[PDB]
């Protein structure tokens, strides 16, 4: 084992309708991953959104996605504001009008250029990745007043398992992923899917990508992976894991250089 967590009753080793009603607060709407899904809150019938991204109206992409949300939904808006700092979350919410309330925070955007753990260090870790994690914190701390129906909390594979290249992503995902296990703990319903290699997004979709592609984890498909997000949503699961791994090429991949009993658990990981 690995991953240990002693407790008092033993020894555990880690092992592997809900509608858009609302404003949907997606930061990084513009990136993929919360690009492709504000299209689903749109085609789900989202009443508003509001992509927020840094770059907002400046992003390659941004009118072309608004203009596909505003013909699939409605009232859907695009915001250059940071997500780092908690003032200007606080001026996103004030900006918020009070004429739709915010029941729908989907965090997705995650800033990434390397994961070697050769150079990883705090200020380096903290730096990759704090749009992801401080804006998470803000958003959370923020709405705890507010009676979100979902705060989904997009993440990746690489807090689900180990991912070179994506060990500086890691650390941030694994954050958004203890945010909603202490968020079912409380009154406050949060989902951190943990996304595999998303088909069309570049946020995680980098070297790493191509390589697990051929070695595991390969895309998985906007139009049912969205469909997985709805389930996520339906059974209100607090931390889901959406990846189409194929463990014929994972099993060499992952347990080649330590055999690891985490995937013990699922059946047709044996091959």
């Amino acid at each position: 084992e690995d991953q240990l967590a002693l407790r008092a009753d033993g020894v555990y080793g880690r092992r592997w309708e809900w509608k858009p009603t609302g404003t949907v607060l997606v930061t990084g709407g513009t990136g993929g991953v919360g690009g492709q899904i504000a299209r689903w809150l749109a085609r789900r019938g989202a009443p508003h959104l509001l992509l927020v991204s840094r770059s907002g109206p400046d992003a390659d992409g941004a009118g072309e996605l608004v203009a596909e949300l505003e013909a699939l939904g409605a009232r859907t808006t695009v915001a250059a504001c940071d997500v780092t700092d908690r003032e200007s979350v606080r001026e996103l919410l004030g900006g918020i009008g009070d004429d739709v309330p915010l029941s729908a925070v989907f965090h997705a955007a995650a800033t990434l250029d390397d994961g070697t753990v050769d150079t990883l260090t705090g200020e380096r870790i903290e730096r990759a990745s704090r749009a992801k994690v401080l804006g998470a914190r803000n958003l959370h701390e923020l709405t705890r007043e507010l009676d979100l129906t979902a705060f989904v909390l997009f993440s990746s594979f690489a807090s689900a398992f180990g991912a070179p290249g994506l060990g500086g992503y890691a650390p941030g995902n694994a954050y958004l992923d203890g945010l909603a296990q202490q968020r079912r703990s409380d009154g406050l319903p949060a989902t951190a899917v943990a996304w595999g290699t998303w088909a069309g997004s570049g946020m995680a979709e980098g070297p790493v990508a191509d390589r697990f592609r051929r070695h595991g984890v390969i895309e998985m498909p906007p139009e049912t992976a969205c469909r997985a997000l709805q389930n996520a949503l339906d059974r209100a699961e607090v931390c889901p894991i959406v990846i189409d791994v194929r463990w014929d090429r994972f099993l060499l991949a992952y347990t080649a250089q330590r055999p690891t009993r985490l995937f013990d658990e699922i059946d047709d990981a044996r091959r």
